[PDB]
Formats: structure tokens, C-alpha cells, sequence
DNA sequence: CCGTCCCCCGCGTTTTAACCGCCAAGGGGATTACCCCCCAGTCCCCAGGCACGTGCCAGATATATACATCCCGTACGCACGCACATCATTCGAT
């Protein structure tokens, strides 16, 4: 029951409304608790945000890469 | 670098059990006496061990060959997301 990336990303974010951006970890305990995703999920999350920030949709505050913390960016 | 928690930290109770001060007993550590029996001292000595030679052996030493193993590639599954058409929703016309 997992559509494509783009939307649970950012419903998790919706989630918890952090101003200084949701660090890496925050998505990625909550939507492998919440939903059901393959068995290589966390290799799925960490390129999905690699991808996601390329779109330039989200922001990330702190860190580089995908080892920070990163924000909707309205 | 990032983050993440929890698990030590100060801090406030409050219990107590160390710490004190005193009293007592006697075991035993410290001290003396007696001595015998025990190890050092000699002489003689004689065979155990050491210095020297010696070879034989096997211990080695070298050969060739089989086998065990590792890594990479290969293939192949698979479950996957991306992409796609289709199904279903939505704006306009009705």
C-alpha cells in the first residue's frame, strides 16, 4: 500500500511541524511505522529525498546531503 | 556532520550506621632459659660426567603434482520504481 514517494514525504513532514526542518531520521522512523514499504525501504527514503531536493520542492537547513535535516520550504 | 535520547548529574529528604567514648579479658606476642643435634669442616676417593670422535641416519633438504580457495563475472531472480495506459474523477455543457 505505498504509492510513489512524493506524497507520504510530505505527509510526514505536514506531521510534525518542525520550523527548523525535520531532520533525516524523523521521516524515515515514522512513515516505515506508519505504512508498509518494500523490503530496501530505507534505501528508497534516503534517494528520495537525494531526488526531492534536486526538485528544489524541499529545503534542507542543516546538514549536507542526506545526513541532515530538511524543510518543505513552503 | 547530525541527531538522538537517556542516563548520569545535582539536589532534597532521612536513616543509619559509622563513630565516638568508655569498659573488660585474655589470648598471645614478646622475652628468657636449656640444650642437643645438626650442619659445617677434613680426608680420602672413585666413577659421573665431561671433552673428543665419530658417523650414520634419519631428520632434514630439495624436487613434481594435486587440491583448496577467492574473486569477478556471470546470470538470474526479484521486487522494485518509473513509466504508462486505463480507470475514475472533475470542469464544462447539458
Amino acid at each position: 500500500d505505498h504509492p510513489k514517494y512524493s506524497d507520504m514525504i510530505v505527509a510526514a513532514i505536514q506531521a510534525e511541524k518542525n520550523r527548523a526542518g525535520s531532520s533525516r531520521q524523523s521521516i524515515q522512523k515514522y512513515i516505515k511505522s506508519h505504512y508498509k514499504v518494500g523490503e530496501n525501504a530505507d534505501s528508497q527514503i534516503k534517494l528520495s529525498i537525494k531526488r526531492l531536493v534536486t526538485t528544489g520542492v524541499l529545503k534542507q537547513t542543516k546538514g549536507v546531503g542526506a545526513s541532515g535535516s530538511f524543510r518543505l520550504a513552503k
